[PDB]
C-alpha cells in the first residue's frame, strides 16, 4: 500500500508567524531571534516592475508587524538576502527545533505546511520536479509557507518558502538563503517553466513496490543497461536513472534486477491500455525509494 | 487543482503514548487522565480465537507500562468498552486539546496520524468508504493510531483508533466508544468486507471542482433528476445522491445544476475515452464537498 504522506508538522507549526508590512500580509518562519519571510512583504502596491532595492532603502522598521498566535514581536532590524528578508526580533523562539537549512535538488521529496495569516491549515508531501516547481494546493495568502523534512535523528531540514504561482498553476519557492528554485523572478511576470520530466528513480521504486504487492503482469524479461536507458530517457521525457545498488535490497527479494525494470519502463512508456499497476493507469513517479522502503518495512 | 491534504497534526501528536502489556506494544491516546487504546494489547500470544472477557479477567495492572517521551505514567485502573480499553493514569495530559468524540459515517473524510511505539511518523487524509474500511498505509506497530478532524473553533474531533488490516489490505478501526466501524472482529480471522460503492456526493463535488478549473469537456447538456439517478445508482454500484441544497455555493459559481452532473456521471460511468479530468482517468470519490470548498475558497 502506497500512500503519499507528510511527516508530522507540530514542531514546524510552532515556528510559523504572521508578517505584516503596511497592508501586506504573509507567513514567516521564526527560529531563534530571526524571522525569514519572502521580501514580497515590502513590495509597493503597483502594476509596474518592482524595484526591490528601492523598496528596501525606503523601508521603515515601524511599518512591520510580526505575531505568533496573536502575540506580537518587536522588530529590531532587517536585512535582505536574495528573495527573502531576515527580520531580527526582540525575543527568541523558545520552541525552536534542532534544525539546519538544505537546498533541494530535483527528485527530492519534502513536506509543505500550507499557512494563511501565520496559521497552518494543511500539510502534504510533494516532490521537487525537474523544472524546479511543485504541484501544491495554495490559495491567496500562502506566500511564505514553509517546506521541510525531518531527518532520522529529529533534525528539521528547512528547505522551501513559498513565493509565487505561475500562469500554468505551477508553484515556485525559494530556499532560506533567498535563492529562488529554478531562478524564476519573485514578482508577477510572463515566465513559463520548462517541461516536466518523469523522475525515473521514482518509477523504478514504484515498479519494485508493484512487485512486492504481487503485481507483475507488466514485467519484461529484456534487459536495458543504465547507459542505454539514459540515452532512451533523453528521447522520451524521462530523467536518467541514478544508480542500481541502492535497490539491491529490493532486487534480492522479488528476484528482479534494475535493468529488467528499465526495460519494463521502455515497454510501458506508451500506457498500460486495459490494465493497471497498483490501481494506476500509467507509470507513477510520485514515490521515492526511501518512501517505498519506509512505508513497506519501516526502514 | 485538487490535492489530498491532512490537517496539521501538532495538537494530536502531544496526545500519543506508548502502551505496553507484557511484550505486546501499541499506541494509545492520552486525554485528561485517560489513555484509550485497542484491547488487543492484553491479548495472549496464541493462534486460536482470543477470548477477551477471559483476558480482561486475568488482567494485572502491574503488567501495564504507559509512557510518553520515555516518561512513565502511573496506571490506576482499566475498564474494557467494546474493542478498546480506558486506562486511568495518575497524571493528566497538560496538552489535552479542546476535543469531542465523534462517530464517522461513510463518505466522511478525516486525518490519520500513523504512530509506532507511541511516536507519530506520518499524517494523511483518508475517506471512510461504504464498507466501513479505509485505504491507509500501516505496517506492524500502527495499531491504536488515531484519526481526527479539527473544527473551525479549534475543537479536535477524535473519531478513529486503528485496529486491524484485513486480508485485502483494507484497514479497520473503531471509534472512541469501542464500536468497530462495520462491526468487523478485532482479531485475526478470514473476514472479507463487502464490495465498495462509489460515493456519489463526492463525485459531484469532484466535478464541481473540475468546472472551477475550466475542465468541462465532459459536461452533459442534459439532466437527470435525483429519483432517476438514485434508481440508476442502485443498479450500477453508486450511492444515492443526497439533496441539491448543499451544492448551492458550487451551483451558484458554476451555473451548473447537480442534475447536469448526475447526467454526466451516467455518461462518464464507463470510460473517459482516453481523456482525463484533473489528473484522473476515471471518476473520483475521494474529495467531499467541504474539502473542495476549503481548497478553492478557504471557507
Ligand atoms: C495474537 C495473534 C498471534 C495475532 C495477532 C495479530 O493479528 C494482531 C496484532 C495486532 O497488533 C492487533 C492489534 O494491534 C489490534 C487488533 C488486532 O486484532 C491485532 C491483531 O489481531
Amino acid at each position: 500500500g502506497l500512500k503519499k504522506m507528510a511527516q508530522p508538522s507540530g514542531c514546524v507549526e510552532r515556528c510559523v508567524v504572521r508578517v505584516c508590512y503596511g497592508s501586506t500580509v504573509l507567513n514567516g518562519v521564526w527560529l531563534g531571534d530571526t524571522v525569514t519571510c519572502p521580501r514580497h512583504v515590502i513590495a509597493p502596491s503597483t502594476t509596474v516592475l518592482i524595484d526591490y532595492d528601492h523598496a528596501y532603502s525606503t523601508m521603515r522598521l515601524h511599518n512591520f508587524s510580526v505575531s505568533h498566535n496573536g502575540v506580537f514581536l518587536g522588530v529590531v532590524g532587517v536585512t535582505m538576502h536574495g528573495s527573502v528578508l531576515r527580520i531580527k526580533v526582540s525575543q527568541s523562539n523558545v520552541h525552536t527545533p534542532k534544525h539546519v537549512f538544505k537546498t533541494l535538488k530535483p527528485g527530492d521529496s519534502f513536506n509543505i505546511l500550507a499557512c494563511y495569516e501565520g496559521i497552518a491549515s494543511g500539510v502534504f508531501g510533494v516532490n521537487l520536479r525537474t523544472n524546479f516547481t511543485i504541484k501544491g494546493s495554495f490559495i491567496n495568502g500562502a506566500c511564505g509557507s514553509p517546506g521541510y523534512n525531518v531527518r532520522n535523528d529529529g533534525t528539521v531540514e528547512f528547505c522551501y518558502l513559498h513565493q509565487i504561482e505561475l500562469g500554468s498553476g505551477a508553484h515556485v519557492g525559494s530556499d532560506f538563503t533567498g535563492s529562488v528554485y529554478g531562478n524564476f523572478d519573485d514578482q508577477p511576470s510572463l515566465q513559463v517553466e520548462s517541461a516536466n520530466l518523469m523522475l525515473s528513480d521514482n518509477v523504478v521504486a514504484f515498479l519494485y513496490a508493484a512487485l512486492l504487492n504481487g503485481c507483475r503482469w507488466w514485467l519484461c524479461s529484456t534487459r536495458v543497461n543504465v547507459d542505454g536507458f539514459n540515452e532512451w530517457a533523453m528521447a522520451n521525457g524521462y530523467t536518467s536513472v541514478s544508480s542500481v545498488e541502492c535497490y539491491s535490497i529490493l532486487a534480492a527479494k522479488t528476484g528482479v534486477s534494475v535493468e529488467q525494470l528499465l526495460a519494463s519502463i521502455q515497454h510501458l512508456h506508451e500506457g498500460f491500455g486495459g490494465k493497471n499497476i497498483l490501481g494506476y493507469s500509467s507509470l507513477c513517479d510520485e514515490f521515492t525509494l526511501a518512501e517505498v522502503v519506509k512505508q513497506m518495512y519501516g526502514v
